């Protein structure tokens, strides 16, 4: 299932090696919200293929619409977003990604990541290529816990090797243009963390 416009349609595995083709990268962002911050990195990159996944598709719609316009009024052709959740393991989208990130997750997408839930985490694993690059940013309060050998072990049963924790702070996340990261970057001072590497 994805979005075009605020209508919800079907597209083929087919179809989707189809469109992949004039790219040569593909980025999956798992929890994607507003498709902003999707919008904001396909505007910025014109050879990546971008895959926004949310189960939420009434706030996409915007953004849906946005990406569905003749380009001179900020149209893209780039971009797909996918009507699913992180436990819904598209077959499609198996082995399709360069890389996949979560960023800012809140809600059973935040616990999948921070607890960790492996089997959720191995869904999102699958739908790598062997080479991927992985990025999760998380906060809750507003580095030592994803330095552990424990979640580095939980997260590389999963298929994701951290080669990087980085505590990032408010003006790193000022750059994101969701609405949801706004908030997070204007509001109190808050820890961010990101957690990187390879599949
Ligand atoms: N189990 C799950 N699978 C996929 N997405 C989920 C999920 N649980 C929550 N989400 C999505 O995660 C989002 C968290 S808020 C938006 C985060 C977004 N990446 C941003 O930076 O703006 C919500 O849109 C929610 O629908």
């Amino acid at each position: 299932l994805i979005l075009k416009g605020t209508k919800t349609v079907d597209l083929s595995k087919d179809e989707l090696t189809e469109i992949i083709g004039q790219f040569d990268r593909v980025h999956i962002d798992m929890g994607t919200g507003d498709g902003r911050n999707i919008y904001k990195l396909a505007i910025n990159d014109q050879n990546t293929f971008y895959i926004g996944i949310d189960p939420v598709k009434e706030n996409l719609f915007d953004i849906s619409k946005k990406i569905i316009k003749k380009p001179s009024k900020g149209g893209l052709s780039n971009v797909v977003f996918v009507i699913a959740a992180a436990e819904s393991m598209p077959f499609e989208l198996k082995n399709i990604a360069d890389s996949i990130s979560i960023l800012f997750p809140w809600g059973t997408l935040l616990e999948y990541v921070i607890k960790p839930n492996r089997d959720i985490l191995s869904n999102v694993a699958d739908m790598a290529k062997k080479e991927a690059h992985f990025e999760f940013v998380t906060t809750y309060s507003d580095k030592a816990y994803f330095l552990s050998e424990q979640y580095k072990a939980e997260l590389s049963n999963s298929g994701f090797r951290i080669d990087d924790v980085k505590e990032l702070d408010n003006e790193y996340v000022k750059q994101f243009n969701s609405m949801w990261a706004k908030r997070l970057a204007f509001g109190r001072k808050r820890s961010f963390f990101r957690v990187s590497g390879h599949v």
